[PDB]
């Protein structure tokens, strides 16, 4: 069985995804988990582009904007760039903010291999206005950041790669086109687009100027100048992100050990609180740590089973720590945390628990 | 002028919100300060529902849902709910929960007053499953829990209220019904729903096991019993959450000062570096506390015009601190900062400073 199909089925059966309405099927919700993950790895991606970064701020277009604007691009969309365009002087106005800077949104817009081409997806886009004469330098900039943003976030560098448009499949408006690959694993070949970074020169705000009669012209008064800026546009798959993390991070274990290697900042249950059994005694110590560690990270209680079927499962789905409660933490006060990938496991005292954790999860 | 079109205008000005393709009407595009707020809305609200609890998982269902679905409620949503009523098993199954127990989601659903009716919207549901005779207690519960969750967010509370539904607006499926109502200040009666938090017995999951043919009751082994649990559904607006805790935050302070005073959990910015001049040399370490506070907060650098108007700006738009490098900075290693509210300025360390504002910033 390809891995594709390996890790949809392990998806379905540990709630990442269920078939939207079991009851297009290319349609999926997110279970707890999925959603988690999915919530995670848009966070990291806002937190990377948006609030660490000075020359980049955030928006949040209507999916249904005027009929005009695709036109350009009582009836009433494909992508969420054209709201970041039609909004450039409203952000130029109030976040006061020059070119080189960026415009970020997320969202949703509108078949088979699971979920990688489904009619409703999300997507993460950003436009970089930079003046003209500089395009290509930060072009080449984004390009290598992105790519970095996704060994950043635990996939290992071997499964992507660039692959460059060739001047016939380029858009009459692009200039260079750059997509980040990643080795899905299908049948025939393997790679799959992810994020697409293109070079759009100035036609979209010069398209939408036309068409709007509103002129999107930048004034430089370092220079005392007036052009249409260059857009740089980062366009990742957030459903498409989410099925490469995940089927990266998949790994089986001589004896055998399904994992999800899951950088710490992704992985939907960030701790697993585990009683070494259901005693009355053990259980009521370990809901007050699961308490206490709620107050910041998503966990898991499971006095289910044997410990170790709670270690396969816990590491089955990725988390990256559990927290184990036996009959010697009611007497010295301290708890067995065991790390996912290497097993390790390490007795510390329950009042500095919180803290050991934090350093480790990022 | 009302206090809506004030703040409304308020939001225009400083880029909470831009009229949804400028070049509907109702449709409304979140500028960065809006989209900011509206972020941190929602993660407070999963935080309190799903990840602080135990009982309480989440999910994340797709717009378009099979025709059947709204059917039981090639052609192809108004709410949320239907989702996670389709997979209340799924879900019992994966995340291993038995009633009392929730599953939330949080989506967009699909004129005037500002942006409190509006076409497409987002709304912040949960489908809290009980057992029968448990319904009533409850529902109380949660119809508390809900309401002082918009107190503990700053929102004072004389200007919320509950308003039961009588027998007659009682709908056939709901046994009771109390709508959290905030005081927004329409014209003739300015009171407006914010949060509906109904009973709707076992109507949900009997109709849907009805039309699908697939029993959704839940079997309680400690009692060797099988039921269909009752749904307990707070469902809140996310529009309306941000316009309520907008409208709230809004203040003038003789002299008079225009001020949000949000909590600090949801202002859009939450610190404000401000070097006293555009000197040389104030700006370089401006930008560098700049930089290491936005490894954490979304953050705004403004070395334009005098510090009394760049207080004016942050505080207009709700900036809980702002941080003033002088030049005394340079020699004695040390910044103001100034809290919001009170204006009360500080002189401390600036390699303490991140500390000094995590403690305020919660
Ligand atoms: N049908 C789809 N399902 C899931 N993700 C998609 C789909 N179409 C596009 N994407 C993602 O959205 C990104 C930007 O789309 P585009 O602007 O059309 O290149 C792509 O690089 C993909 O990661
Ligand atoms: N047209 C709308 N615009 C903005 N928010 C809405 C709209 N309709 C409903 N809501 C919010 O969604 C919540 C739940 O909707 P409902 O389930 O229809 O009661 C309401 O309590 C409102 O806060
Ligand atoms: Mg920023
Ligand atoms: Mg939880």
């Amino acid at each position: 069985a390809s891995i594709i199909d390996t890790v949809a089925n392990l998806a379905k059966r540990r709630g990442f995804v269920y078939q939207s309405g079991e009851i297009t099927r290319s349609a999926w919700d997110y279970g707890p988990l999925g959603v988690e993950l999915k919530e995670n790895i848009k966070r990291q991606w806002w937190k990377s582009m948006v609030t660490a970064r000075e020359d980049v701020v955030g928006i949040d277009t209507s999916i249904i904007l005027p009929r005009e604007v695709w036109v350009a691009s009582g009836l009433h969309r494909p992508e969420t760039a054209q709201g970041i365009f039609t909004n450039f002087a409203n952000v130029v106005t109030t976040a006061r903010k020059k070119p080189p800077f960026g415009i970020a949104q997320t969202g949703k817009s509108f078949p088979g291999n699971f979920i990688f081409r489904t009619r409703e997806f999300e997507q993460m886009e950003m436009e970089f206005f930079v003046e003209p004469s500089t395009a290509k330098e930060w072009h080449q900039y984004w390009i290598d950041t992105r790519l970095q943003w996704y060994v950043d976030l635990g996939i290992d560098r071997d499964n992507l790669r660039l692959y460059e448009h060739p001047p016939e499949k380029l858009s009459h408006y692009a200039e260079r086109t750059v997509d980040i690959e990643y080795k899905y694993g299908f049948a025939g070949d393997p790679w799959g687009e992810l994020e697409g970074i293109a070079n759009r020169t100035d036609f979209d705000l010069s398209t939408h100027s036309k068409h709007s009669g509103v002129d999107l012209s930048y004034y430089d008064q370092a220079t005392d100048t007036r052009y249409v800026p260059y857009v740089i546009e980062p366009a990742a798959g957030l459903t498409r992100s989410l099925m490469a993390f995940l089927i990266d991070a998949y790994s089986e274990d001589v004896d055998k050990r399904t994992v999800l290697r899951f950088d710490p900042r992704l992985a939907p249950v960030k701790v697993a609180v585990l009683p070494l059994s259901r005693h009355a005694d053990l259980s009521p110590k370990a809901r007050d740590l699961a308490a206490e560690l709620r107050q910041h990270w998503n966990v898991e209680f499971d006095d289910a089973g044997a410990i170790g079927r709670r270690y396969r499962r816990q590491d089955e789905v990725g988390t990256p720590y559990c927290v184990t409660v036996d009959f010697d933490s009611l007497e010295d006060n301290a708890v067995t945390v065991r790390e996912r990938d290497s097993m390790a496991q390490e007795r510390i005292s329950i009042d500095q628990v919180t803290d050991y954790l934090a350093v480790r999860l990022k």
